[PDB]
DNA sequence: CTGTCTATTGCG
DNA sequence: TCGCAATAAGACA
């Protein structure tokens, strides 16, 4: 319970290596062997009028009855596995909070990504944190403020970037989530796989 | 009626 | 290799 604080104007995150070398590594390696991941039409999103498969692999995992929607597609969480349970009780033991899904997002090499958005989910409890759990290849995060954006913004606020290590948490507290959009961009030197878990508390 | 704010490619 | 600008339109609300 070392945490960096990460604050800049609406922006209240914080990060922390949870797990060593050898530890991260056996959970990688059980995620690879456990999560199953959507295919196919459980993979095409609709941006800007147009259909694309997600360039990376999705999956979710929760308590009965949830779901999970973004960009035209809706995700129905598959049931709790040992390994998510584990993460999931760690992450709750170290801060105190409570959650009862998961999304999982693996990026196979450095030119699997995903776009800038916020998670302001409707489906999302106001308020709660959001809590991203990494293992695998080190990628940078980056965080953009929402007046920040486009060709004339409101505001030029700092771009603020994280590099996301093996075994790490990044707690993504409110407002965050109101303020800052974030992305994973792609990094062509980037040859290894990368797993990221964001537990949520969502509105049954 | 008003009026929307979102994955890839094409630059530089 | 990288980050930013440009990118439908109609079914909502």
């Amino acid at each position: 319970h070392s945490w960096r604080h990460i604050r800049a104007e609406g922006l209240d995150s914080s990060y922390t290596v949870l797990f060593g070398k050898a530890e991260a590594d056996e959970i990688f390696q059980e995620l690879e062997k456990e999560v199953e991941y959507f295919t196919g039409a459980l993979a095409r999103v609709q941006v800007f009028g147009k259909w694309h498969s997600v360039p990376r692999k999705q999956a979710t995992y929760g308590d009965a009855g949830l779901t999970y929607t973004f960009s035209g597609l809706t995700l129905s969480p598959k049931p709790w596995i040992p390994v998510l349970e584990r993460i999931r009780d760690h992450v709750s033991g170290v801060t105190g909070q409570t959650f009862n899904f998961v999304l999982i997002n693996r990026y196979k090499d450095g030119s699997d990504h995903i776009g800038e958005h916020r998670d302001d989910c409707r489906e999302l409890a106001p308020g709660s944190p959001i809590a991203s759990v990494s293992f695998g290849a080190s990628r940078d995060f980056v965080f953009r403020h929402k007046d920040s954006r486009g060709k004339s913004p409101s505001r030029r606020v700092a771009v603020v970037r994280l590099p996301l290590a093996h075994g790490s948490l990044l707690m993504m507290n409110h407002p965050t989530n109101t303020h800052w959009y974030h992305s994973l961009p792609v990094r062509k030197k980037v040859l290894a796989p990368r797993v990221n878990l964001t537990f949520r508390k969502i509105l049954l």
